[PDB]
């Protein structure tokens, strides 16, 4: 049922994913390596569950993985601990395919949402770079109008990637920037609009109202907009990103998730729990510094690289 | 000023405070590195500082609901004092987070029967061993019961703790009825005039129905001997997993009536801020925290001293 966002990987892309999950992969193996001795018995399975919890895979997800693994091991007379790598890869890949919400007119308008410090502006810059590389005309909108760092960074991305940016002085109405952005995009025959927005969990009411107003105003120009609402999450915080995402997706309509900062963390297993539990697909993962290291998501390849 | 909340440990020996300081140092250093970015180019605590502080607290495993409450308290502080300079921010965090922990009415406060619940691991059996050591060092007669009867490692480890500490243990062959072990343990404690019983119980989260049923059967059977038992239901959590411990506690506290929490393994994690979120959010008190390897490093909890050590100057 699940059809991943990226079905064919170049050799360089698979290597980037391998290296991006290497810290999490080594950390998980270091834990399961210490957890043992020769045969997979229930003491090993209890210990492996603790390892999965300790690797930020998540409680609800870990329980389902262990449940399926317990059934598989309870089939053959004996299972050597060497088989753990293969059993983990096969059962977790199958689980991720069980979530029906996983996987898959101009301008296409993307509203990027999330809190400060998660990697929103870098994600916008990389998306702009990728779309332009496909021949698409991109316009950026700096609708986080009260945070100078966000506007400054988006300006730098617009100059580095070579795409126009629509912005206004600090403190302007974000809905006015969003309107101007989509109006400018229509007049310039742009293919893609990417809107940066302010984000914060405290004062959630005001946040929800601002996001609804931004959408309402853009719909005056492009009735289908936003076509995508992309929530950016910091994977280096592990399950903290999961609960933070739970808050945003209930406060406003999100259509896709991006999980950043996986290469420098040992907590990348949170992607498995997010893909398993959320009713919104993981669409992008950040696995390195390159523009192409914001990868479209494939849970089967992710699980393969995690347990390499 | 009287407070409804009364911490479990109000006076710290210098070595106990030093252990708490050292046990939270990894989490403390990690928080201070992160918050340093929130005040770059800033002179006063403004909206942007608070936005950045929100993500710092989230990234520190404090949890969304508690983080929002902290930010709200700081906003009220900034309005009370008109302005707060960023140099004062650490002092504000200490004061406001300490005040917040005192807002939870569920925080703080023979034989005495302790039923220990939680997921499998050395943390739970080590917590039992350390409690037995502490009670015996106070002069109390302790009896242990190994009612996780299908997990050989848990029973064996508890037997070893009984020999290390020098207390009796009640156990049965692997695969025996946990209710029979629990019955035997309390009956033995009554006969030997014990002060404290500590019973280990199985805790697999897979089948919550079977978990809820086994734990209630264990309680009912002990009540045949000691009608008030269990006097304490202690849920042991691994704080080194951060907010995962919060989620795991949500699971256990729904399956049975839990009366107290122990959060272990704080010394080696940067995720110790989860204790702040647990204390603020749960309707069960944090009673013990594990801040090191020594027997005395399983400390009775004091949220004010915890915050002091976490945000130490």
């Amino acid at each position: 049922m699940v059809s991943w966002f990226k079905k064919i990987f170049k050799k360089e892309e698979k290597e980037s994913l391998d290296k991006g999950l290497e810290k999490s992969s080594q950390s998980f193996f270091d834990k399961v390596s210490r957890a043992v001795k020769s045969k997979v018995d229930d003491e090993v399975l209890d210990d492996l569950e603790e390892v999965l919890i300790a690797s930020d895979v998540g409680v609800e997800t870990t329980v389902k993985i262990i449940r399926r693994i317990e059934e598989r091991v309870a089939r053959d007379k004996y299972v050597n601990v060497a088989e753990l790598n293969n059993i983990l890869r096969e059962e977790i890949s199958g689980l991720l395919l069980e979530n029906p919400h996983a996987g898959t007119k101009k301008p296409y308008v993307i509203m990027v949402v999330g809190v400060n410090g998660v990697g929103k502006t870098t994600t916008i810059g990389k998306l702009a770079h990728q779309f332009k590389s496909e021949g698409l005309k991109v316009v950026l909108g700096a609708a986080d109008t009260f945070r100078a760092a966000a506007v400054d960074q988006l300006v730098i991305w617009s100059e580095r990637v070579g795409v126009p940016i629509v912005k206004q002085a600090m403190g302007s109405d974000p809905a006015s920037v969003a309107f101007d952005t989509v109006q400018s995009a229509v007049s310039q025959d742009a293919d893609v609009v990417i809107i940066d927005t302010a984000g914060r969990l405290h004062n959630k009411v005001n946040l929800m109202n601002e996001l609804s107003k931004i959408k309402r105003v853009m719909q005056k120009v492009v009735p289908d907009a936003p076509h995508e609402v992309l929530l950016v999450l910091d994977g280096s915080t592990g399950q903290n990103a999961f609960e933070q995402a739970k808050q945003f997706t209930a406060a406003t309509e999100v259509t896709a998730l991006a999980v950043t900062k996986l290469d420098g963390t040992a907590r990348g297993g949170v992607v498995i729990g997010i893909s398993d539990q959320f009713q919104v697909p993981v669409k992008y993962i950040g696995v390195g510094e390159k523009m192409q290291d914001l990868q479209l998501f494939n849970g089967t390849e992710f699980v393969d690289s995690f347990f390499k």
